[PDB]
């Protein structure tokens, strides 16, 4: 038998709220969650490409730097995947969810007062519109300094992280959204590939949409 340690963790009190909010309120353009997750894979990708500038071997882990998203109509998951620079366990304790991030206030009450949800990005919580339209997410993540980690959560108020145990991944994270019954709809290649172009137009690395098979 394996034995593998978790760790569980509380959400900082206004994170927990807002993700009770994204969770339980409707919003219509919810879409805008795919933008969030290309945007915070293109930042990480930029990290990785600026520290390789001085130092090539931090390629070593791989040396492409790009965005994969596999949409998967069997699991009901969505999975982006960069080869961005990664997150330490200690990243992502701290980064999601642990520290209060200034702009959730702010944002709370935007939205409360009807802000569309599209402006999350601004506030500086997007990863957290995930939750428009997954029930679960899963980062897994690879730093070129730690193992590989996987943090997951279905809001409730805590997330977990473990050494990650599944296939290795060189260097960058992985976002697994394990999808709301009624947001299928971004399973479809066609409407990835619309928001995509609505959305994401001007990410600096290749984008490349894995569609199984029909
Ligand atoms: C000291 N650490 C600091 C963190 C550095 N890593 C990253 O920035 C990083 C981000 C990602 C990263 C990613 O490649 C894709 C994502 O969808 C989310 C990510 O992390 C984020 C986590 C939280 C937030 N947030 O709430 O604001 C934004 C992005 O992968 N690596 C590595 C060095």
């Amino acid at each position: 038998m394996e034995e593998e340690e978790v760790e569980t963790f509380a959400f900082q009190a206004e994170i927990a709220q807002l993700m009770s909010l994204i969770i339980n309120t409707f919003y219509s353009n919810k879409e805008i969650f795919l933008r969030e997750l290309i945007s915070n894979s293109s930042d990480a990708l930029d990290k990785i490409r600026y520290e390789s500038l001085t130092d090539p071997s931090k390629l070593d882990s791989g040396k492409e730097l790009h965005i994969n998203l596999i949409p998967n109509k069997q699991d009901r998951t969505l999975t982006i995947v960069d080869t961005g620079i990664g997150m330490t366990k200690a990243d992502l304790i701290n980064n999601l969810g642990t520290i209060a991030k200034s702009g959730t206030k702010a944002f709370m009450e935007a939205l409360q007062a009807g802000a569309d949800i599209s402006m999350i990005g601004q506030f500086g919580v997007g990863f957290y519109s995930a939750y428009l339209v997954a029930e679960k997410v899963t980062v897994i993540t690879k730093h070129n300094d730690d193992e590989q980690y996987a943090w997951e959560s279905s809001a409730g108020g805590s997330f977990t992280v473990r050494t990650d145990t599944g296939e290795p991944m060189g260097r960058g994270t992985k976002v697994i959204l394990h999808l709301k019954e009624d947001q299928t709809e971004y399973l479809e290649e066609r409407r990835i590939k619309e928001i995509v172009k609505k959305h994401s137009q001007f990410i600096g690395y290749p984008i490349t949409l894995f569609v199984e098979k029909e």
